[PDB]
């Protein structure tokens, strides 16, 4: 499950093939297609992944698996 509190976790939604606006159909981390009802997380660069897959990835790497943009928080009171 999530290792962050809900209000600190990346935003997420459940995949629905009937109303899916994104160009992505594939979780590249596990190389498996998105399926209806699966929980996806979306990074600040707008790339999306299965929640379980990207959580692991970001703990180890901090960067988006696809574009390598750092998904870390931009904090008000630190650099
Ligand atoms: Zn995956
Ligand atoms: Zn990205």
């Amino acid at each position: 499950g999530s290792t962050k509190a809900d209000i600190e976790q990346l935003p997420s939604y459940r995949f629905n093939p009937n109303n899916h606006q994104s160009e992505q159909t594939l979780c590249v981390v596990c190389m498996c297609d998105f399926e209806s009802r699966q929980l996806l997380r979306v990074l600040p660069c707008n790339h999306e992944f299965h929640a379980k897959c990207v959580d692991k990835w970001l703990k180890a790497n901090r960067t988006c698996p696809i574009c390598r943009a750092d998904a870390s928080e931009v904090h008000r009171d630190s650099e």
